[PDB]
């Protein structure tokens, strides 16, 4: 069941902007202990994400309380978050659009992250590089066919998850986690102001290895590049964050920045 | 009203992809004294976009014969079909869902572009460039985002539509038509294998210059190639051509394509 602007709903007007054009955002958060972790990050990147669509919404203490309930009702798995601009408009303007939709709901924590964490990520490097455009990128917008052909392409190999680069080659991200690498003391991860979304775990994680010894550096990094880590970690919300045993076939030995924010990052707000 | 897989709905399932990521395609067609002008091109791309999309529908007979009955209804207006993956799938996956969601609904013609006709298109060039995509370039599916932004920036200013680049430079199209451009002779287009929406209305002007005195060619041009270009004209299934006055401030003299085109795309199927 859905919570739409407010009530139990289990269908959506189909003249919704999120139906027509996946005009919108969202997020995917972790519920544990009948709290949402990283709650307030969790709304501070939907309202990036509406400012950036241009989509105003005065909704956002209802729709905090809104997510607070539906967790301590679900307790552990996962909560989703859905903004639209709504209905209205001609064609693809926005005028006379709106009000904003929210639409809430939570699942059960899923089934295979325990085990993927229990034997390691393997990558698959993939086909489908992501189109690159400033305006949207870093935004968790509803506009996921790339995701979707990404995830379509992943299944045709053994890989747990994608590298995912971007139309000029750039290594971006996974099909639905960020990426990061370590050579040595230096971490790598992946500039996002041209393609990908910048994640709540990614930005949990710069945070703590801004502040840590490690040597954060975000980077524009050719594919064989970044396949000349020591290490590989990949991350989102709901992981928190997974050891990568291989690219390809190219093997990762250490674990120990792995070893480092897992720990931390399944203690958040 | 919209009839949904087959009967009158409002509202649809909120799991559904095309709400979820904007998973699916859509097509918007020109009724004319009860019947889908282009019909059979309509079908086709929407069996393009599907396949493309790895969306598998069996429904194409039932399809038409639904827009036909809508169309007939209608009797003149815009009718517009969206089919997406349906609900279902882990996240991005695609595994195990189905089955497809087909949208249909039909509204009057739209009053501006009757005047948009008698006055003129003015171009505006638009500062949100086009991802580059070969996987998703040429298909009329749900993430149109980038169009909502483009249409956003261009209400900015007192052009009737936009000149769109891509991430590498290269004019694409229009916020919601297709570009034509002439240099004498010559009827330039751009190529669509990178980015923007492989029209139906272009299709059928390709074939109309194809077969005629015209040279058209299909390329990868800057801005500056573009505007220094005789004449201009952009198309949609349902303008379904029009004249461009000028982009920015470069005027154009010539009409002669568009009184060519103008007469034959309002005879078509
Ligand atoms: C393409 C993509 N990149 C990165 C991320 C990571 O961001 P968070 O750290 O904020 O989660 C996601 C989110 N994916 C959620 C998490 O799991 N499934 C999702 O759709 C994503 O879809
Ligand atoms: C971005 C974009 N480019 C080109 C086209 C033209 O294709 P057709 O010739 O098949 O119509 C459209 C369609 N726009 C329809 C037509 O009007 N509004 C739409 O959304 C479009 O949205």
């Amino acid at each position: 069941m859905f919570l739409i602007n407010g009530h139990k709903q289990e269908s959506l007007a189909v003249s919704d902007r999120a139906t027509q054009f996946g005009d919108g955002c969202f997020t995917t958060a972790r519920v544990i202990d009948g709290k949402v972790s990283l709650l307030s990050a969790h709304i501070q990147r939907l309202q990036d994400a509406c400012q950036r669509l241009m989509i105003s919404c005065d909704f956002w203490p209802q729709l905090e309380q809104e997510m607070k309930t539906l967790a301590a009702e679900q307790q552990n798995g996962v909560l989703k978050v859905v903004i639209s601009r709504g209905s209205g408009g001609r064609g693809y303007s926005t005028l006379n659009s709106g009000p904003a939709t929210r639409i809430l709901s939570v699942t059960a924590y899923p089934a295979h992250y325990d085990r993927l964490r229990n034997e390691g990520i393997t990558l698959a490097l993939s086909p489908v590089r992501l189109g690159r455009n400033p305006h949207l990128a870093g935004i968790k917008h509803l506009n996921r066919l790339e995701q979707v052909l990404i995830r379509s392409h992943l299944e045709q190999t053994n890989a747990d998850e994608a590298l995912v680069l971007d139309s000029e080659g750039w290594v971006t991200e996974c099909c639905a986690a960020n990426l990061f690498w370590r050579k040595g003391n230096v971490v790598y991860t992946p500039r996002l102001d041209q393609a990908g979304v910048n994640g709540i775990m990614r930005q949990f994680c710069i945070r703590l290895l801004a502040q840590s010894s490690y040597q954060l550096v975000e980077v524009q990094a050719s594919l064989e590049e970044s396949l000349q880590a020591d290490e590989m970690v990949i991350c989102n919300a709901l992981m928190p964050v997974m050891p990568v045993c291989a690219c390809g076939d190219v093997s990762f030995s250490s674990a120990t920045l792995y070893e480092y924010l897992a720990p931390l990052c399944e203690r958040p707000n």
